[PDB]
């Protein structure tokens, strides 16, 4: 499988259904596809840099980077725990000037990002990452003096 | 009324992107261990069940002329071909004056000017093999197309492109048999399939699905007619970048398969002369039996109707009140002037005039016609001349010699598409539209199968405002 | 890798002593160490260039990476990317095995165990992540707001009280 | 505010609040972030048939991928995989430098402090490795 | 009591050696013409490079001990290797070359004015693709491309023949140096000494970082640095050991000196086919009078330029010094005569005038202007063409350059000088002599890479803190 | 109830096929001028390798189904391809060779010497870089590398010139085997069967595991095994199917038999430039008189060793059968004559003396000691020299060895033998006829990887436990 689909479904429908199940399946296929190729890599062992060989090699690297760079952001954003993570950054009117329903009932996830695109380059790139440092550094400052037991 | 960003991993959002696709062919070829195909040898296996999803409520824009896949596929098959003939003997030493005496069969009074007079020439030559101190006189039953008169002498001919290019003989063991190749996107990438029953090749495609792997796109390279390809659905579809422009080729996709029975009805014996240390040049020894002309059988009625269909679609595309002329290719490369393809490892330059000659008239009897007698329909036989020396389509410096396939050759290809070219030619008082069989540009052949595919990347990271807040600080 | 699995696979129990917790981290640690050694080499010789061996090491490096990635990815799917040994909420359908815990551990060795589960493997793994997701979404909505509780959490419960004195 | 290495001359404390800036560009690379090229090439096309540069770009990528992975593996061995700033139970042996926190975080910059702790790096890392082992023991008996 | 606190993302860097990749501008690929540097392979240059300034930071650079120099050295020579790898080998071409003094039998065009002997119209019987066919063919070789043989007045041969192969350069591949931007892989960085006058070694007052080098044109030139970067309001002189002799002296100029160079001869191309699919390109004939190649140089501009360098050299070797300029003593034409490439054509120019200048220590200060233009008294440099070019270091592996159709024109900017202080054994009380140098691709790379150094970034960091795990589950 | 618990790091492996990277000690890496089997690429081995003994572990090791032997073979073949790829080729030399003046004189040179004109001052009208000018040169060529042409008593050529391209090996490249440690990548492991003796297949009592294989020299030899490994306690015989006659019989000696081999001649190393930057390396003159190459075998030690394997051979086909060590049946010289490479020069040594003895167990004997240590203890092997090595797998791709200057001396360690049983009446005649064999490199690598089996380590595991994920068991 490995196909989220439901792209046409309203972002809210996608933010309510297939908001974790299909996404779990998507990642569950990424490792399978990999496992499958690995199973053959052992059988064929024709990893020789041929015309297709180099293609397979480039493809392998491309996928590795794709997964990591995504996980990297999540980890910095303190969202490595799971697919859906709530943050403490409030949404600036500049970013979007709509209502929760306007974005969930009258917007598709693709269309939604299309508008935020410009603002998104800062929403998570700077504000979200900065939020983590405050929390991280605070956690340390909090653990510096701690007594509360149960 | 307070919204806080909530990062969602797995959002169904994607972006148009170009990438390095990987081949995925049926493992049966690997098990057969033939590894003679110019590709598929290291190509990975194909997911037994193709994995596709119907993206309903999605109207992605599709453009054939802007499909990177086509450009990639082109370089791939080119590189695959170059790699296959990379470690094979070259005919650079065979570049000598060839005493092309008419073949004894050609002289034979039995075939009194019946046909094929000089088509197969018995050319003799002096060669220098591994022994650089001793020369050797050898004979090779070459073809007429491969040789070119040099001294205007009776039997003075030479291998075509002897100096213009480096003739490299493809290793005889290798097999030129296109087997379903499935181009697959690395993860995080997807191929979008224009599922529309009829698509203009450019513009928004409504009915739309996707695949992680292309369908078995056989890398069959054929000029004019498109054999063994994807059939059009219900309606013949004509696709062009600028229909108004004449320079651009016109890709016609047939809805029905015009099965073509091509054969080489000559029992042949392969001869091999050692030329260079451990390097053997393979040629023909003797033609066993009367020399007969290679031909292809096409049902006139079945094709006549085929043309009737393409003519109507062409009339709708242009002026329905216009005379349509299916003239023959007005000169050009031998590949373009005559339908060309490789059946059973031999390239058959077959005449396609009979197929593209009849000119339809508007305001006439378009009543589809049907056969009334077996002899009446018979078959459209094509005078075919086998050219072994094949130069690169878009490169002149590189030419590839073809090893003779000994024995009878025969194929059953299916005509699935046709390349055409509009040529207004200052039609007297317009009212006339001429069309000639187009060809060349390997990309044209690949476009007929990637017409629906569109590679896009995937971004499973999306931030959205949510009344919920991390609220982890407190 | 020096102490790579220093202790061999004994009864899953004896193997699951302090040995598993230590040997596993030690293996992961020394695996990281020898990998770091190879990079110290490449950072110096800088000769690895499409040679019979150069292609070998390059492909090997890629393999190790995707091999590690596949394992971690799985841990992620079923929300176990943190602790090496993570419990699940998936019950053992008797179909998977009738053996008692003692048979499973104080006798079965990880090597022969996976054999009698080879048919179940791909099934079980799918149940692990499936259950993880089922509760995950519910949990996401379960604690979605609860801002009221958070107030009492530092109003009454005083998550971070500053009243730290004696007597 | 500060650039990629903007807190290079800043004291350990000030730089501590800018850690993410560097962490964000550890894997993010020009060649990598390019994705689809405006060139006819597609993700380095076919490495241009292993060009002199084709292989270097290829090699460069693996090093970014393996290096980030090594880094992660380490924090993972130390447990705090996802976390950025962790808190070990390893007591700070004064042998590794006897300095007050004020000097360390309000005077010494990370670049300068690292030189002092350079010799005592592997020792410390293993001490964390075995501390997590002790932690795991405590957790196992707690679950029991 | 404190506890180790793992800090991920610490701003700490350490000197490292790693592979680098080129990022040429998109416009370079947009040319749609293959460049010997294969700029097409280079990744698209990021529109705006990010020059983060490292404030409160000082770093020790080693222009002479920078891996990147050695790396780029290998990269450039490998680039050329693969560029001419699949080109005609001109192997069979070498035979016996019977030659004439000029392509003009008499003063057909300008035999009197034309440099008699340079053309050396050599004719030869070469075999085409057809093995049984031999053809007499003629070609033009500058004296620098033919060696007299058999003592016969008319019998000659290719210069680097007998010795090594002389593969012709693939004609389509052009040789226009396109600025490349060596970029560090993620987790690595390049540090740029923003300090104005840097000796190439030692600490840096101002230091910045770039993930990508500034565009560097891979121009190879001798006794000069063409189209190079410019110093900052002060000519700078760098050498690992100034008190040594063999050490070549690098000089980066603060002011660019324009050098107009051209081949004033209209040429035609003749594709002599030598072997199947192998065509040797050669000059058919010069259309019009023959004029030797030259270069124009503003006496006054070069004057002031040397003046600035001379002073810097007295500052380097004791105030009181009569810095005297002299021409290369002897050796390979490469390092004896100033040579460079111009529009796909190598030029060996006799910069005799540029170094025919012995200066004392008094009255030399006055910076004379150009009151009397006199056509700028432009210095005209006698320039010739050596078609075959030997590998700078490798004895074997020579290469031929196919002729370009038509008059070639060039206008590079002088941006640097390579010098060799000769030991003051005697007669050198104050006559400090600096003969032109060169002969080493590395010396050119050091001049442009002095301000850069590559450091691995280690994001892992430890620190003591009163905080404790406090993890009791 | 029983909730499955995921355990990471479970000790589980699975027979797998993985790309292996060579790891050399990098001791001679500093000597870059020295080039041997791409040592420069081989990454320096771990300074302190550790072999974790697998206690209470038993594993099967099918040597004839090992993947390592296959990988070594492919890599070693490609290594030679890479070495000869940028080197010169003798396509022009394949000219009619007027071979005469076999020896300056047949006096002291051939008075009793068995040279009998093995070398020849062959002359030939070959061209050079000048192309136009053609010059005739003379070069001493071994009768082994030369083949007579026509009925002419002086027209000759190179054994493989007409049917195979000869590529001149680059002289700067050394040909001395180095300890190459085939190391497996992380996530994979090499099991090591430590049983004192092994049938070469079936379960293994003592089993261990190592991250890299022990140092294995890429030695290619025939009818013998040089600088190899030794068996444990006693000799071990190994075959896919011993009772089958075709299957080659692999033998591993428990004791090392020193073989002193040397070319006792001072050779001038002449060089002939043929083409631009293409110099053919040959021999100008043999300084002094010409002496044939020879190898020294301890007559007593070899008897004892042959008796040892003979006993094992009885233990394999019944004491009733007599052991008959006969000479090589016939075929290509590579196999007919024990042929190895000493000091970058390939030597062909007659092995009839080492394979000419009917042990006949019914004959009673114990061990043979050497009372006469001085003399009569050197089975001198008549060794001939060859420079044109035919490829072992393909007719083409022949290779020329540029002559070495001075005396070429070596002292390898015999460590086993490759044999061939001959099914026939001889066996019915109460006799096992074993003849030496070779020509299949796979056997050489099998003799060193015999105790190795690459397996992939899958840290992933599942296990029912009475513990549930309490992350779902949250509260207010
Ligand atoms: C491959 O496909 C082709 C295409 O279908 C098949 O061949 C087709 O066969 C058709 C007949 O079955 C034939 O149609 C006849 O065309 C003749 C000439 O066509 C032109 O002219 C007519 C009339 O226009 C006239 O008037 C205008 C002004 O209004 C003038 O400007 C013109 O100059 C003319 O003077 C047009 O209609 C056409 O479109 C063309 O412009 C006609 O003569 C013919 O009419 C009848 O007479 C024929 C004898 O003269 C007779 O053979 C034909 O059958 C017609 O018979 C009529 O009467 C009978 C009895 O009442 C009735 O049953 C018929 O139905 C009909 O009414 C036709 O119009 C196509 O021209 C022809 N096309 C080609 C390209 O050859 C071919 O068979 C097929 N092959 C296979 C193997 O399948
Ligand atoms: C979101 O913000 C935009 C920008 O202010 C609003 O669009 C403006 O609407 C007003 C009032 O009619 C106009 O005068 C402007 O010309 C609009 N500006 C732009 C940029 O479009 C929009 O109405 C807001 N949406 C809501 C419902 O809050
Ligand atoms: C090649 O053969 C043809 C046919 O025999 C020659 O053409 C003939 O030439 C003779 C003498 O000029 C004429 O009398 C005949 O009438 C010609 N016949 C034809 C059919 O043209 C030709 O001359 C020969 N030589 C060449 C040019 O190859
Ligand atoms: C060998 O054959 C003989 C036949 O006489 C038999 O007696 C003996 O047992 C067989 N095996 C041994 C152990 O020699």
């Amino acid at each position: 499988l490995g196909f989220l689909g439901a792209a046409g479904s309203t972002m809210g429908v996608a933010s309510m259904t297939l908001t974790v199940q299909a996404r779990q399946l998507l990642s569950g296929i990424v490792q399978q596809q990999n496992n499958l190729l690995r199973a053959i890599e052992a059988q064929q062992h024709l990893l020789k840099l041929t015309v297709w060989g180099i293609k397979q090699l480039q493809a392998r690297v491309l996928t590795v980077e794709r997964y990591l760079r995504d996980q990297q952001l999540l980890g910095i954003w303190g969202c490595s725990g799971k697919l859906i993570c709530t943050t403490a950054v409030p949404w600036n009117a500049s970013w979007s000037n709509k209502t929760l329903d306007m974005i969930w009932n009258n917007m598709t996830w693709m269309e939604w990002e299309r508008e935020i695109d410009n603002y998104t380059g800062l929403i998570y790139t700077l504000i979200e990452e900065s939020q983590n440092q405050q929390e991280k550094n605070e956690q340390e400052l909090l653990e510096l003096d701690k007594w509360a037991s149960l």
